[PDB]
């Protein structure tokens, strides 16, 4: 017979604990505010009960009632003390039950009165355990309440451990808290780390690629129509040309520009800038002069290496090192000293840029390494395998065709340039020769599958949506999906069945992925979100664009791990495989390129006769988006005038397929162009 203080934050008053305490005659005084030492109420409280009250008291307040200050925590204590403690039960996955303990200095530290276990079916969401675990402790409390007054219960102090939240920590799973225990902890298991001591990097790539060359010397490394030479003599000839350019100074970190077309040149050009030190620069030949230029002023680039047929397109701009010139290598055949760290930069390749000129994207030697070495194992690569070096060598695409079969010790094609696009002769060579691996476009993959072939087992494709998956022949079509800046790819599906979303697949070695909303915060599975990348295939960001790097690569506030912001829409499906959704952006994937039909736009503006320009993507039927150029112009210009315009500036690729003339643009009532009143033929 007394009077009670019942201090809680976010349960109603109109609770059953409240209204049993007045049915046994006890004037309960319901408090949410902070209480203070001076306050009048202070003076006439016989008992204080606390019930998830969101605030801590003055240590004045808890020491003046020491020994009648209770608190119903619906936690199994000292498991998930403090805030959100059944979340924090169910995602942790620790005992769960509820405590009525006593209140000292800490928060939920004191000696446990009465603690009982509870339990939660896979089917109920986190409001139901949380309701049912509300519900089990308030029975307690009416059971036990009388023991409690009477002092009869014997508290007994809180085992040694448990762990610790505040309200903070709950931010980044706000919007988590609507889903079903099977599927929270299915999203868990997609969103865990990999047990600590994951196994980490430690060597560069030419470190392993000599290892596998003394490995196997004599096996076929590298075929270009009737030549080919073998481990042993690609490994010992670009030593050679290492030497030589060591000798000239190129240090960790220099970058080497390298403009030649596809032959064993290059590969012994590329192999010899890693070995020297440098980063090398590919330069598609085909490109412009003045894109050409544009990559050797904006990267650091002293040294150029290329040809004498090739050499004058560069004006004299840098120190030219002939790769046909017999001086360019040393008589030492041996392995150059290794002075490289992975942690250095290993090439630099140039993609579209986003609001202007494009950027050098920075590679890491530990981004490529961790990718062969889950390559080599996934698909059981060995030397039998010869694999084809298809891709332009200044996209990422071929540094999958050249150095993840190099280190298995399989054997590269370089693909003829006649045979290239007729694919009927390359099929026949491949055939012939025996090509039983190989990485292929979404373009050549779908006109691959057409052919009667029976010798390739697995054919690698990506970077467009790929709509067919009837074939005749017996070869696993593999799907993999991934930016340049996150290291060729980053998910990998094995194609089995039709599907009206063909999935990307999952993530690889050392690698999450997590889908996030426009806070940031995670999306239940199903729920459609931004792809963050996170682990070891992360660059070391863009070259000279700082500004972007810290946009793109951003240090998450809660978590604190280093992602890399793609842009990219993306969702978990139940199974685990990733549906891609699209992309925020104005960017598009046009049969292998990733462009910014905006960053035409200065070029074609730039044209005395053009006034505005916006450059769509239309599909027709067959869901093929190409580029459509539409520009104000008093009279409509040539369309062949229009692409040598770009072509003095731009690659081929980034040429819009059609151009269409127009008075005047149509617009929104907020002014925008009204791009959905567009035209198409
Ligand atoms: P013609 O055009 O004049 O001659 C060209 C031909 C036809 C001969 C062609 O065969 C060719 O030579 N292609 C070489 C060009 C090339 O390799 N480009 C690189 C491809 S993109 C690369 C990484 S990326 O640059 O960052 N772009 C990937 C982004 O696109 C999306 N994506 C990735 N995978 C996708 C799939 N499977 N479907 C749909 N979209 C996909 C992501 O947002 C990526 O950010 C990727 N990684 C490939 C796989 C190397």
């Amino acid at each position: 017979m007394g009077r009670i203080l019942f201090l809680t934050t976010f349960m109603s008053k109109g609770n059953k604990v409240v209204r049993y305490l007045e049915s046994l005659h006890h004037e309960v005084v319901i408090c949410q505010e902070k209480v203070h030492a001076q306050s009048a109420n202070l003076q006439e409280i016989d008992w204080i009960v606390s019930y998830a009250y969101g605030y801590i008291l003055d240590k004045e307040i808890v020491s003046r009632f020491r020994g009648r200050i209770i608190n119903l925590h619906p936690s199994l204590l000292p498991w998930n003390k403090g805030r959100d403690p059944v979340f924090w039960s169910v995602w942790d996955e620790t005992p769960k039950g509820v405590t009525i303990h006593l209140i000292d200095e800490h928060v939920d530290t004191g000696d446990i009165l009465v603690q009982e276990e509870i339990a939660f079916a896979d089917e109920d969401t986190l409001l139901d355990c949380y309701n049912k675990a509300n519900q089990a402790i308030e029975e307690l409390f009416i059971r036990e309440w009388e023991n409690i007054v009477h002092g009869r219960i014997a508290p007994y102090r809180q085992t040694a451990g448990g762990t610790l939240h505040f309200k903070a920590d709950r931010d980044f799973y706000k919007n988590l808290n609507m889903t079903t225990v099977r599927e929270l902890l299915a999203l868990k298991r997609l969103c865990a780390e990999p047990k600590r001591g994951e196994k980490p990097i430690d060597k560069t790539f030419h470190q392993l690629f000599e290892q596998q060359v003394e490995m196997t010397p004599d096996h076929v490394a590298v075929v270009d129509r009737g030549q080919s030479l073998t481990y042993k003599q690609l490994n010992e000839r670009a030593n050679q040309l290492a030497h030589h350019l060591r000798g000239k100074g190129v240090k960790p970190d220099d970058q080497v520009a390298i403009m030649l077309d596809k032959s064993l040149d290059m590969i012994v050009s590329i192999l010899a800038v890693m070995k020297a030190g440098g980063a090398y620069v590919p330069i598609d030949p085909d490109y412009p002069g003045e894109r050409i230029a544009y990559m050797l002023a904006d990267s650091s680039a002293a040294i150029l290496l290329t040809n004498a047929l090739h050499e004058e397109k560069a004006n004299g701009a840098c120190d030219i090192i002939d790769v046909h010139d017999p001086d360019s290598y040393s008589e030492n055949t041996n392995n150059l000293p290794h002075v490289n760290r992975p942690d250095d930069l290993v090439y630099v390749m140039y993609t579209s840029g986003s609001t202007g000129l494009a950027k050098g994207v920075m590679i890491e030697h530990h981004n490529l390494v961790n990718f062969c070495e889950w390559y080599r194992p996934y698909f059981g690569v060995t030397p039998a395998d010869k694999a084809l070096v298809y891709s332009s060598f200044s996209f990422d695409g071929s540094a999958l065709d050249i150095f993840t079969h190099l280190l298995a010790g399989a054997a590269l094609h370089i693909v003829p340039s006649e045979r290239k696009y007729d694919l009927d002769a390359l099929n026949d060579y491949c055939n012939q020769e025996g090509i039983t691996i190989s990485y292929l476009p979404t373009g050549a993959a779908e006109q691959f599958m057409q052919m009667d072939n029976q010798s390739f087992r697995v054919v690698i494709t990506g970077g467009d949506v790929l709509k067919k998956i009837e074939r005749n022949g017996t070869y696993k079509l593999y799907n993999g999906y991934g930016p340049t800046e996150c290291t060729i790819m980053v998910t990998m599906f094995e194609v089995d069945k039709p599907y009206a979303n063909i999935p990307i697949g999952k993530p690889i070695d050392r690698t999450r992925i997590l889908i996030l909303d426009e806070a940031l915060a995670l999306q239940p599975i199903g729920v459609a979100g931004e792809l963050f990348i996170v682990g070891e295939g992360l660059g070391r960001g863009y070259l000279n664009r700082p500004e972007l790097t810290a946009e793109k690569f951003i240090v998450h506030p809660q978590t604190g791990e280093r992602m890399y912001r793609t842009g990219d829409r993306a969702r978990f499906l139940p199974d685990g495989n990733i549906e891609f959704l699209g992309r925020l952006d104005n960017l598009v994937k046009i049969r292998g390129y990733r462009i910014e039909p905006g960053e035409i736009e200065p070029f074609l503006m730039n044209h005395p006769l053009i006034e505005l320009t916006t450059v769509l993507a239309k599909e027709q039927a067959d869901g093929r988006k190409y580029l459509v150029g539409y520009y104000v112009a008093p009279e409509e210009i040539p369309h062949g005038e229009l692409r040598e315009w770009l072509g003095n500036d731009l690659p081929d690729y980034m040429i819009p397929t059609y151009f269409v003339h127009m008075k005047a643009f149509p617009l929104t009532a907020n002014g925008k162009v009204d791009r959905r009143a567009l035209p198409d033929v």
